[PDB]
This record gives structure tokens, C-alpha cells and sequence, in this order.
């Protein structure tokens, strides 16, 4: 089991950390959602499906910077919504193929009444998402830590 991002930076077997840079809608109105879709950004596969089935959760999602200040959030995991920042680990997605399968995560961030102006700065950390991988075979329990950065400013109109 290992993962890779859409621009090809990898986290190998056993886990680790990696930075992910994402384009964001440049303008978002108070009350509307800024959608951050990581399923186009993060892909994983099982290295031994003949024998091992892999289980993958979103263990923790954390908000930083402009996102923690200026937005209210939820996270969708495999189509089901939870509070963001997270208050529990999600149920597990099954990885049973060597095919690259997206990690089914998306953030829905709504600017709050006070947001107005530059609400997220280019280059800033907006989130840290911890993918947790176990299996039905041994004691492996690894963390793949994804640091999510904005590629551009997000403006909330006044
Ligand atoms: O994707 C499956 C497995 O790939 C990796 O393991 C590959 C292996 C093996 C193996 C080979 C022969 C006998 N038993 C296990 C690990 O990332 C492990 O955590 C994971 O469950």
C-alpha cells in the first residue's frame, strides 16, 4: 500500500508525509461553498491484493490559516459528510486492487459572515488530512499525512 499525488510525489509503503498544492475557486461568496476535491489529487493502491485487503480511513482532518478563521466546513468521505475539522475517524474504504484509486475526500468550506476580503492566501496551509491504513493481514497501521496548500488567493466579495 502506497499513495501518490497528481503531480507525481509519492508516499511509499509504511507511510509518511507529503505536500499537496491545489487550485482554489478564486472568488467565493459568504454562504456558498468553496469545494476542495482531493479525489483528483490523491491516489492509492494495494500492493498485494491476492492476499491482503487494505483499509483506509480519514483519521483526522485539520484546518489552518485562512480556512480556520474565515470558513465553516464539512468534509465528505466517500460521499458521506462529517464536521471539518473532524471530530472522529471515518469508516474505512476498501483498497483491494493495484489500480490507482482516488482517496475519496472533499472539503466543503463556506465563508462565514465575517469573511470578506482575501480569505485564504496563496501558499498557505489550509488543511492537514491524515490517511490511516491498516489491513486484514498483519499489525500494519500507517499514517499518510497530506499537507494541503492553496495555490492562489481566495477572495470573498464585500
Ligand atoms: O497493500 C498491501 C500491503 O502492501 C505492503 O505489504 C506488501 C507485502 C507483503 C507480504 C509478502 C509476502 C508475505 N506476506 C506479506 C504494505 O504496505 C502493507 O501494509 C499492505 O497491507
Amino acid at each position: 500500500f502506497a499513495c501518490k499525488t497528481a503531480n507525481g510525489t509519492a508516499i511509499p509503503i509504511g507511510g509518511g508525509s507529503a505536500n499537496v498544492y491545489v487550485n482554489l475557486a478564486p472568488v467565493v461568496n459568504v454562504g456558498q461553498n468553496l469545494v476542495v476535491n482531493l479525489s483528483t489529487q490523491i491516489f492509492c493502491h494495494n500492493d498485494y491484493p491476492e492476499t491482503i485487503t487494505d483499509y483506509v480511513t480519514l483519521q483526522r482532518g485539520s484546518a489552518y490559516g485562512g480556512v480556520l478563521s474565515n470558513f465553516s466546513g464539512t468534509v465528505k468521505y466517500s460521499g458521506s459528510s462529517y464536521p471539518f475539522p473532524t471530530t472522529s475517524e471515518t469508516p474505512r474504504v476498501v483498497y483491494n486492487s493495484r489500480t490507482d484509486k482516488p482517496w475519496p475526500v472533499a472539503l466543503y468550506l463556506t465563508p462565514v459572515s465575517s469573511a470578506g476580503g482575501v480569505a485564504i492566501k496563496a501558499g498557505s496551509l489550509i488543511a492537514v488530512l491524515i490517511l490511516r491504513q491498516t489491513n486484514n493481514y498483519n499489525s500494519d497501521d500507517f499514517q499518510f499525512v497530506w499537507n494541503i496548500y492553496a495555490n492562489n488567493d481566495v477572495v470573498v466579495p464585500t
